[PDB]
């Protein structure tokens, strides 16, 4: 936890910086695109999103849509495609509805803490307190359809933690999965499934909407909220698949699912259903 909090503050350093050190001794700059990213930043609210959805696709068919399942991080998928084609790829942030960039400063360990580590996701979510405090007053762990739209936030950082010689540009699409785990068994697992299936459908029409093409998508909600990942899985997959409102509306998804624990068991039930 003291290696990630160390990391942290020198990201918010950087970010306040504006330029940072890589391995080689080359200084890279990186304000014009952090102050880019923040002010093209936008809170959609939910019935902005499903306007966004009821304006659902018209299109024809330029190519069938690439899936794939890979165990990399959301990131490294992300910078692997970026590396392929020059169309700005989108990433879905696991949120934390109440705080931005969830416990990445106190050195917590999950997604959106790596995210925020290794981009100027920070400085783009930090600038949109209503999210945040409408989720604060809300208490309830279903949380909402918000969604924070962040456009060509810089990429800095591997892995491992280590500064890029040559940063990246992605959009970040940051909606919270609903906490499963506070919920219980006080919710159905139907409920909890349309609640999942309307939000993710809302994502997808954010970046659709975007004009992303390519998308790093994963395991949404299945750390600490608890989500089941075969339903979360599921989910995404009547939205893409078997002529869902999406299918055919991507040029490229990839499931990015790392699972450390033992038997990757939120990979493996990505990998059966994709």
């Amino acid at each position: 936890r003291h290696s990630r909090r160390a990391i942290a503050a020198e990201t918010v350093e950087i970010l306040e910086r504006g330029r940072y050190t890589a391995p080689s001794g080359r200084v890279v700059p990186i304000a014009d695109h952090v102050a880019q990213a923040v002010r093209g930043t936008r809170l959609y609210r939910p019935e902005k999103l499903a306007v966004l959805l009821e304006g659902l696709g018209a299109a024809s068919d330029g190519a069938p849509t690439r899936i794939e399942v890979t165990e990399e991080t959301t990131l490294a998928a992300a910078r692997r495609l970026t590396g392929a084609a020059g169309d700005q790829v989108a990433c879905l942030n696991f949120a934390s509805a109440e705080h931005p960039g969830g416990g990445f400063l106190s050195g917590a360990h999950a997604q959106e803490e790596g995210l925020a580590r290794s981009s100027g996701l920070y400085a783009s979510l930090r600038a949109v307190p209503q999210f945040y405090a409408f989720h604060h007053r809300q208490r309830d762990p279903l949380y909402s359809d918000h969604l924070i739209y962040s456009p060509g936030v810089p990429v800095f950082r591997d892995d491992a933690g280590r500064l890029l010689e040559e940063p990246y540009r992605v959009a970040f699409l940051t909606s919270p999965a609903p906490n499963r785990r506070a919920i219980g068994d006080l919710r159905t697992v139907e409920e909890i499934g349309r609640v999942l299936r309307g939000r993710a459908a809302k994502v997808l029409a954010a970046a659709r909407h975007h004009g992303h093409r390519r998308l790093v998508l994963g395991a949404w909600g299945c750390g600490v909220f608890g989500n089941d990942p075969a339903q979360v899985a599921e989910t995404f997959a009547g939205l893409l698949l078997d002529g869902g409102p999406f299918a055919g509306r991507f040029a490229h998804v990839v499931f990015a699912v790392w699972d450390t624990a033992p038997g990757a068991p939120r990979h493996a039930a990505f990998a059966r259903r994709f």
